[PDB]
């Protein structure tokens, strides 16, 4: 048993400082400095766990709560803030209803409004008029997701707007104005909404039932805890997929033979999805590099040991996928784009945990499958009627903030054929 090594900081603020200045880059030089470090971000401390194996670990055990320190700060205001009191505490149980909604056999139901949310964008965005990906990519977010999790009253434009107004005021304890005008607005149509299903919610098989069958303003608190995060998430997602559209052309093009020779000439649909293997190696490589979610906390509730190191119960760790997902020695051509690095032969050649978006826990994301098929269909609906090229002047470049989005991407569709 040993615990932890230090890294390298300033006085009142140790680390506190460089990953200030860079937080992506403090995640990475961190992976060499031990398999699992320990850094000082002021006067309390965390620990990191730097390696692939670790980490898997790190999730798979379920000895790791998730007040998770430099989250629970935020989430013990989220507890006003945003999802409400608490999130997934222990007990789980009041929270298997969820699985039921999410799973591999409640999606094929969500096809259609999910095909239908994409081809629509399709007309929405024309060629030579770029397109506004923070403001449009958060709203296909938002429509999928609520339009799927929930059906009949169309929250349209409505949802959206607050939502936005509200991630703007994360960026740059809660805030000053109209983050208030949208926060009432958020739960003021969130109460509406579920007064309005408890008409006839017959077959509804999305979250909002299932979540009307398992608290009085638990139900209330719930749905703005798995819409907030997952919208903001498929979101910035699907940011650095049109970066990636516009990017390489060459898997643009062949996502848009892929879809052809499947779907034929029809719009892409569901079932195509299955087939598109180029459409999700694509979004899967680029998730690599560009994830939403790039830093992951929990909080040991026993005094554990990980990679023969002394993990002090009660203690707050923090790993980074960002890092993990971009270690070379997790990977060949580290930080080359290459949706074949997934391919049977190479894929093996990547470690266990060294690519996974969601985790592996019960603290695991319930829409991969959710995620990954209305991204699988927005990336074919896309790609195949036009190509992205980005507007010059167009900002690309990182912002770190609650998931990784561009500062300011600048794409405009052209026509195919
Ligand atoms: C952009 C694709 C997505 C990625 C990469 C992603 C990733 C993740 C990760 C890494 C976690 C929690 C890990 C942890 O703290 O242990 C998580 C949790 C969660 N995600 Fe996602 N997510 C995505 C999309 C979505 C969507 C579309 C929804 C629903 C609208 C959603 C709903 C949730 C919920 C409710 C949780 C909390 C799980 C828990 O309490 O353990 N996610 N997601
Ligand atoms: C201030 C801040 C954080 C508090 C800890 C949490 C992991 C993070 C680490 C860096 C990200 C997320 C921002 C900049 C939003
Ligand atoms: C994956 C993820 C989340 C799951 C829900 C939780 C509130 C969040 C919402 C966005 C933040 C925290 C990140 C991106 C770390």
């Amino acid at each position: 048993r040993e615990p932890p090594v230090a890294g390298g900081g300033v006085p009142l603020l140790g680390h506190g400082w460089r990953l200030a200045r860079d937080p992506l880059a403090f995640m990475s030089q961190l992976r060499d400095h031990g398999d699992v470090v320990r850094i000082k971000l002021g006067p309390k401390t965390v620990y990191a766990v730097t390696n692939p194996e670790l980490t898997g670990a790190l999730a798979l055990n379920p000895d790791y709560h998730i007040a998770g320190p430099l989250w629970e700060s935020l989430e013990g205001l989220l507890g006003k803030e945003g999802v409400a009191t608490a999130n997934g505490p222990l007990h789980r149980r009041q929270r298997r209803t969820i699985q039921p909604a999410f799973r591999l056999d409640a999606i094929p139901a969500y096809g259609p409004i999910m095909e239908e949310e994409a081809h629509a964008l399709t007309e929405r965005w024309q060629p030579g008029k770029t397109v506004d990906a923070t403001s449009e990519s958060f709203r296909v977010a938002v429509r999928v997701a609520a339009r799927c999790l929930l059906r009949g009253q169309y929250m349209d434009e409505r949802a959206e707007r607050l939502c936005v107004a509200l991630a703007t005021v994360f960026r740059g304890l809660p805030a000053n104005r109209r983050f208030n005008d949208a926060l009432a607005d958020l739960h003021l149509l969130v109460d509406e909404i579920i007064a309005e299903r408890r008409a006839s919610g017959q077959k509804p098989d999305d979250l909002l039932t299932a979540l009307l069958e398992a608290g009085e303003q638990e139900i209330h608190d719930q749905v703005v805890a798995i819409l907030t995060p997952g919208s903001e998430t498929i979101a910035s997602t699907i940011m650095w997929l049109l970066q990636a559209l516009a990017d390489h052309p060459e898997h643009a093009d062949r996502i848009r033979d892929e879809v052809e020779a499947v779907t034929g000439g029809r719009p892409v649909a569901f079932e195509d999805v299955r087939k598109l293997r180029h459409t999700g190696n694509v979004i899967v490589e680029a998730m690599r590099l560009r994830p939403a979610v790039w830093v992951l906390t929990r909080r040991a509730v026993a005094e554990s040991e990980l990679g023969g190191y002394r993990i002090p119960a009660g203690a707050d760790i923090i790993y980074s996928p960002y890092a993990i997902q971009r270690d070379p020695k997790s990977y060949d051509d580290n930080l080359e784009f290459d949706p074949d690095r997934w391919l049977p032969e190479r894929a093996a050649n990547v470690p266990k945990y060294a690519m996974k978006p969601f985790s592996a826990g019960k603290r695991k994301c319930p829409s991969d499958h959710f995620s990954m098929a209305q991204l699988t269909l927005i990336t074919a609906a896309l790609a195949t009627k036009y190509r992205f090229e980005q507007v010059a002047g167009s900002n690309d470049a990182v912002r770190v903030g609650i998931t990784l989005r561009p500062h300011d991407l600048l794409v405009r569709p052209v026509a195919r054929h």
